[PDB]
């Protein structure tokens, strides 16, 4: 089997992407944030504290003929941005882009933090990191990908995120029409439960490529590119008037600037992030200070190849017995 679903930016900045997901019988369609940096499929629900719901579509298990309480199971998760959610668990039928899994753990939120409530466009998360990170207790649950894997034509999914445009998540196949050139595959460590890999270096604009190992994770659920402070300083030094602002929480730059591209290495291959991808617009409405899309990972404890990086590539998440990542230009 295969599946193919379109993923759509939630706003004009590509702050996140939502993908429609069918849950239950009859189907309840919720728009979920597919997150290769976490391993829980959780949803706003009929159980969510009413004051914490503001515009989201909810899953109502009582209206699904295939829903069953997973008795005793609870979940609770905290993300890198400080957001959180928790609740109980049902199993139900979940379909993505025509690919169906029966018996998927659907984590029903009883509580969500303010950032979730305030985002009316995201109805929950669908985790695509390794199932070792899943938070369900006392019986850890599998991700949608891990449950689908054995049925797929190939044990893979691909992320093809758009810049200010829709893109695609495919399950079970490579769309050879969706990228240019060849795919370069690179090793993955699953030791921390992430799609963790090592980039071979970087370049700023038209500058020379710096060969250096950068360990980080491929994380579709993170908006920005978080890299070591040395790398990030080297990038923003090429933008007149850019500076790190402790008050704003990262590098800012004049909205009048034209940003240089950023290149990262994948083995001997190179992915180029156009400068425009690194502009996250005014820090507050009407400001002439703009927020940068490349930020320091110092204090986060890991480098993160978030959407800024991933949307410059066609990315293969190879879940074969030895997982690997692939990157192609597009
Ligand atoms: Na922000």
């Amino acid at each position: 089997s295969t599946g193919s679903a379109t993923t759509t930016p939630i706003d004009s900045l590509d702050d996140a992407y939502i993908t429609p997901v069918q849950i239950g019988t009859p189907a309840q369609t919720l728009n979920l944030d597919f997150d290769t940096g976490s391993s829980d499929l959780w949803v706003f629900s009929s159980e969510t504290t009413a004051s914490e719901v503001d515009g989201q579509t909810i899953y109502t298990p009582s209206k699904s003929t295939t829903a069953k309480l997973l008795s005793g199971a609870t979940w609770s998760i905290s993300y890198g941005d400080g957001s959180s959610s928790s609740g109980d668990v049902y199993t139900d039928t979940v379909s993505v882009g025509g690919l169906t899994v029966t018996g998927q753990a659907v984590e029903s939120a009883k509580k969500v933090s303010s950032s979730f409530t305030e985002d009316s466009t995201i109805d929950g998360l669908l985790g695509l990191a390794f199932s070792t990170l899943n938070t369900v207790s006392p019986t850890q649950q599998k991700t949608f990908f891990d449950n689908a894997k054995a049925s797929l034509d190939s044990p893979v999914f691909t992320a093809d995120l758009g810049y200010h445009a829709p893109g695609t998540y495919n399950f079970g196949f490579i769309d050879t029409t969706a990228y240019t050139g060849s795919i370069t595959y690179t090793a993955v460590s699953t030791k921390q439960g992430f799609w963790e890999w090592t980039s071979t270096g970087y370049a700023v604009g038209s500058g020379t490529f710096k060969s250096t190992s950068i360990d980080g994770i491929a994380d579709t659920g993170t908006t920005l590119l978080y890299l070591p402070a040395t790398v990030v300083s080297a990038y923003w030094a090429q933008v007149s008037g850019a500076k790190s602002s402790s008050s704003v929480g990262g590098y800012v730059f004049p909205c009048s600037a034209t940003l240089p591209s950023f290149t990262f290495g994948v083995g001997s291959a190179r992915i180029v992030i156009p400068g425009d991808y690194i502009d996250f617009g005014p820090i507050s409405t009407g400001s002439s200070s703009c927020f940068g899309g490349i930020q320091s990972s110092a204090g986060i404890g890991i480098n993160i190849f978030g959407d800024v990086a991933l949307k410059a590539a066609f990315v293969v998440f190879n879940g074969a017995t030895t997982p690997t990542l692939g990157f192609a230009s597009k």
